[PDB]
């Protein structure tokens, strides 16, 4: 059933990955607005025209069905409105915004807020007015378990939680989660937002990831030391914060793979494109993206050691500002609503795709 | 106490009162940016160097201690990247920022959310973005009591729950997240002043809220009466809501009373260097702490101004919370803050009296 979606940081880690479902297991035609920011400003693991020829060419076994489908590339920030609104005229009429563009560094957020709530909010506020603009009606926004934080008992945080963010971050997420829902009495916008937990993982084809250089996140980081005990002979593995109120000491968090992100956003899609104005009272729903079982920092060096087969020694740290002690995802309404089936539980199975991509990229897309 | 200040949204009905205080009460240096948006494009009533020496020449008697006072305006928005740098350039250093931009009709905001988001939000961030490459670091906030919404009765504390009924509510709400953790990450020094409803004109009766295109009930009142001396019926929006009369309870505060609790604040923020910690981030509710319903509102005026102000009641405006009202101790307690004004009668009369003598506006 065709939708033409427009797919704001589109080029990144999670972006790439949803683009690559739609492609391979949807009709739709997809344009990616990325700055590259995100990317060190190159497009090489995008799958353009003109990219996907270039795999296509070099190397062949039997020619699989999703062989011509490719996405268009608007590179440029989505924060400037003219350049946006060319991009809606162009590749028009967009049926469908997937917001994924944002700073994401929670650590980050708390020195530099400004930094935050201008591309997070300002970012988000430009989207929502260009739908208006180009009458376009449905919108998928990448949220994040950062809206709930801390509790005023740390078990799976269902959709409706208490939300106090902890960090500048977690702020600028709810922000545009108020400002969807409020398009949706006013103007008639479909919105879903996701809230993500952590992800992880990458695609069975070990080709596209998360590469430890200039990551923040917990399992690019311990593989990319991992890839340092490889290299021809400070070293160890940073712990932040052993002194939080967790069974261990260690921030506990719930690592949800890219692939079934990837899936609830074609169940979302397909979920507000059936919405009519009869409804209207489902304009605007949430949903908490997780596994639901939890691993702590500790637990998670641990599935790395036994993943890579590597020593993998730590070293504990003051906390970073900005963390919370617990997230897990209580995922009940995504697998009623979308009818979302995760098809990774484990995190062994994750750690292997992740472990898998980054040990045959030394060097990253570079 | 001679620093120098910017006023943002400073031609406004609530700005043109807080500076008229500044220029009379204090030795602070007065530079206004506003877009002139709210004002119908005009600065008449703009106590500019022009201005203040024509209230010289068509004045009589012996010149007060302030009548040479008056503060530079600078036209344009604060969302223009250029323009404010230019601002802050020519007229700097500017030792504090004082934020009332913003767009304010509550229902409004509900039917289109991103004019207000746009607005209000990116105004604010504007605003911290150019304190922050200026070296400007105080900043006084214009927050609203649409910040709490209704409850999960009694005057509303400072650390009340808030959850916002509006767009509005919510976009105040934001820039004081905002400001706070601004606070924490470079040391801005910034007080967050939630207004109750704003009510009042001045004692010379020369400046205030006219009544045309007015989306608040005491100016679209005595609009009314205006309207038939200079349905014409006065619309209650609900009559349903759970508050003893069944209309919508509001704290009216005067201007002035708002304005020299700005004063105030500024002192606050000024007495303050490295050699301190975690008073860099404060709020402060400002009412009167007497709630007044809509059905008494009307009933003030009604006695105010001798005429009948014939009824009829509507439906809910959407956005309006039940009952909002200020508990003050904290500004009392910590600022000082003493509101002149106390009962909506007196309060309503400095209204009336600018209104009945400006048929026209300011035109
Ligand atoms: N990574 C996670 O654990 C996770 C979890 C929860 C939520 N999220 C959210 O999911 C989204 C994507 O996550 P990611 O891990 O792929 O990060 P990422 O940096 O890999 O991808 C985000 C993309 O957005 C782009 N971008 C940033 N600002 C832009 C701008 N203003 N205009 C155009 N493009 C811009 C970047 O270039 C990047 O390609 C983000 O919105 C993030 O907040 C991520
Ligand atoms: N009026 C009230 O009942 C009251 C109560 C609570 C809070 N507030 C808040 O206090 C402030 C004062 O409101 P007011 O009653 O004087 O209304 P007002 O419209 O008269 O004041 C706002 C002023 O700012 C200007 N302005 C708006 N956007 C601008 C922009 N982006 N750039 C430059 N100038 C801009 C307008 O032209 C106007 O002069 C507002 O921030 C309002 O949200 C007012
Ligand atoms: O060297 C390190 C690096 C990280 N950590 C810790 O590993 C855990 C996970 O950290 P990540 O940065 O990978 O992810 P977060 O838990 O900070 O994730 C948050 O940021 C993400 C976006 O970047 C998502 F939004 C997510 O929903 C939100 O919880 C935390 O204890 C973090 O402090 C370490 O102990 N040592
Ligand atoms: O024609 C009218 C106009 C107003 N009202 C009622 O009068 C009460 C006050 O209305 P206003 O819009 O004049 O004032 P608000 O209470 O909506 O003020 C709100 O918005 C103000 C700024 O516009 C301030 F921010 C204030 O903090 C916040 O309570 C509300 O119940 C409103 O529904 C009527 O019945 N008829």
């Amino acid at each position: 059933s065709h939708m033409r979606v427009l797919v704001c940081g589109g080029a990144g880690y999670i972006g790439s990955h949803f683009v690559r479902a739609l492609l391979r297991d949807t009709n739709h035609s997809v344009v990616i607005v990325d700055s590259l920011v995100g990317t060190h400003g190159k497009s090489d693991h995008v799958e353009t025209r003109e990219n996907v020829a270039r795999k296509l060419q070099q190397s062949d076994g039997p020619k699989p069905p999703w062989a011509d489908r490719y996405a268009a590339l608007e590179v440029g920030d989505v924060r400037n409105e003219d350049f946006l609104n060319g991009v809606f005229t162009r590749h028009g009429p967009i049926d469908a915004v997937v917001h994924m563009c944002a700073f994401l560094a929670v650590g980050e957020s708390v020195r530099d807020p400004l930094k935050y709530y201008d591309n997070n909010v300002v970012g988000i506020l430009r989207l929502l007015q260009a739908m208006l603009l180009h009458k376009c009606d449905k919108i998928i926004f990448s949220s994040s378990a950062a809206i709930f934080g801390n509790p005023t008992n740390a078990e799976p945080i269902d959709i409706n939680a208490k939300k106090s963010p902890e960090s500048p971050y977690g702020e600028s997420k709810l922000i545009a989660e108020r400002m969807i829902r409020d398009c949706a009495e006013a103007y008639g916008i479909k919105g879903i937002c996701l809230r993500y937990f952590n992800a992880c993982g990458a695609h069975e084809d070990g080709d596209i990831g998360e590469h430890y250089q200039g990551s923040t996140h917990l399992i690019p980081i311990i593989l990319g030391r991992v890839m340092s005990d490889i290299a021809p002979d400070d070293k160890r593995m940073p712990i932040f914060g052993t002194d939080y109120p967790t069974p261990d000491g260690t921030c506990v968090r719930d690592y949800v793979h890219v692939c079934d992100l990837a899936s609830a956003h074609i169940l979302a899609l397909d979920y507000v494109e059936k919405l009519g104005p009869n409804d209207k009272s489902k304009y605007f729903s949430v949903f908490n993206l997780g596994t639901s079982r939890g691993y702590s920092v500790r637990e998670v060096i641990e599935v790395a050691r036994k993943t890579t087969g590597h020593p993998i020694p730590v070293r504990e740290c003051g906390r970073r500002e900005g963390d919370p002690a617990y997230l897990v995802a209580a995922s009940d309404k995504a697998r009623e609503v979308l009818g979302w089936k995760p098809k990774y539980d484990t995190l062994e199975a994750i750690m292997e795709t992740s472990w898998k991509f980054q040990r045959t990229h030394p060097n990253g897309y570079a």
